[PDB]
């Protein structure tokens, strides 16, 4: 392998963003000119807050992925105080940004981006991995305007780490609120919310606070605005179903075939999405 990288191998630049346990900073590797988004984690804080399982899962899960719709973990290293993860730098930011910028998507853009998310989830669930925090904030856009999903510390790798995390309120599935249990279904729920959000401009469950959002979720209290692309409404209704075993994409619903075969995706070529030019605003 290459020599372990070190802080002194890079010129660190702008902070991209800041979380409770990490900071992502853009970094230029002196020896190659390459730019990376390096996620930097203070070891003390991770230890104090019992987060080693999560930091260990993020590295381990990202290390196992090898597909263009995910952020790549290129390297890791550490000094006495911090850990460093060398990630892809997605130049065009998060999908959330793009949703806020251009407002709601026309059907062509909705379809294209929905198809890349479905195709990514198919890859992920095939490896027996659940994301658990799928939302537009963590679906990045690369330079060529294809998706790159990130944020895997909170993921779950399935059996043959059970039910401790709950993602962003607006995307939380009913089964997380009623059971102590994450399943592939929960990602498919979040997918339904994301499709609704691309079309509508806002997510389907909204209120003043998290308690009120959760009450709406368990009662399935949401509505479609009037011009909502009909086949997309049909797809969303087949995902935002309280019975987790009855969501399109689930093993009990015969898998990703039926989901990919929905009318909404009739014009999609599923075989080489990453090779296709994305529609442009
Ligand atoms: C986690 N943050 C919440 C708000 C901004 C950021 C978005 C989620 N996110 C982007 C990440 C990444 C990138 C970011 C790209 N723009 C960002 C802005 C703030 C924070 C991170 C990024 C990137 O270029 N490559 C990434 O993996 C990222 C990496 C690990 C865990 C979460 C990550």
């Amino acid at each position: 392998q290459p020599r372990k990288k070190r802080p002194e191998d890079f010129k660190f630049g702008k902070i991209l963003g800041e979380g409770s346990f990490s900071t992502v900073v853009l970094a230029r590797e002196l020896a190659t000119s390459r730019e990376y988004a390096i996620k930097i984690l203070e070891k003390r804080h991770i230890i104090k807050e019992n987060k080693v399982p999560y930091v260990t899962r993020e590295r381990d899960v990202m290390s196992r992925l090898d597909h263009p719709f995910f952020v790549k973990l290129y390297f890791t290293f550490q000094d006495d105080e911090k850990l460093y993860f060398g990630l892809s730098y997605a130049k065009n930011g998060e999908l959330l940004k793009y949703i806020r910028k251009i407002g709601s998507f026309d059907e062509t853009c909705t379809r294209f981006y929905t198809a890349e998310i479905v195709s990514a989830l198919e890859y992920l669930h095939g490896k027996g991995i659940i994301h658990r925090d799928l939302k537009p904030e963590n679906i990045l856009l690369n330079e060529d305007m294809h998706i790159q999903i990130t944020d895997f510390g909170t993921a779950k790798v399935l059996s043959p780490r059970a039910n401790s995390f709950v993602g962003t309120a607006q995307y939380v599935s009913p089964e997380l609120l009623t059971e102590k249990s994450a399943c592939k279904s929960s990602d498919l729920w979040a997918l339904g919310c994301i499709i609704y959000q691309l079309v509508a401009g806002l997510p389907p469950f909204r209120a003043g606070n998290e308690y009120l959002i959760f009450q709406k979720i368990i009662k399935l209290e949401y509505d479609f605005p009037e011009k909502f692309f009909p086949k997309a409404r049909d797809l969303v209704e087949k995902l935002l179903v309280l019975d987790a075993t009855k969501r399109l994409g689930c093993e009990e619903m015969e898998g990703y075939g039926p989901l990919k075969a929905h009318p909404f995706f009739e014009s999609v070529t599923w075989e080489n999405l990453h090779q296709q030019t994305p529609p442009k605003l």
